[PDB]
């Protein structure tokens, strides 16, 4: 019923992924919904396209569990992902 925060860094490293992944999937077992969100440093050309992709290999990882209620977009200085679990 919840909303949950899973905050994500552009330049994120494989087992922080994975660790970031493992609690997105435990709070989506437990019926709350997940915003997954990056927040933006500085104006790289290629911001919107790594946001993108980080948010996609969480959002199909979540898949089996979850649907893409707000699919990636941007909020400012942020993009942003909100997952809702399929059952509850």
């Amino acid at each position: 019923i919840n909303v949950k925060e899973v905050r994500l860094s552009p330049t994120i490293e494989e087992h922080d992924f994975n660790t970031k992944l493992r609690n997105a999937r435990k709070f989506l077992e437990k019926g709350d919904k997940v915003k997954a969100t990056i927040r933006f440093k500085g104006r790289a050309i290629t911001h919107k396209e790594i946001g993108q992709r980080v948010l996609d290999r969480l959002s199909e990882a979540c898949a089996d569990i979850a649907v893409v209620e707000t699919a990636p977009k941007m909020d400012g200085r942020n993009m942003f992902l909100v997952l809702a679990p399929k059952n509850d």
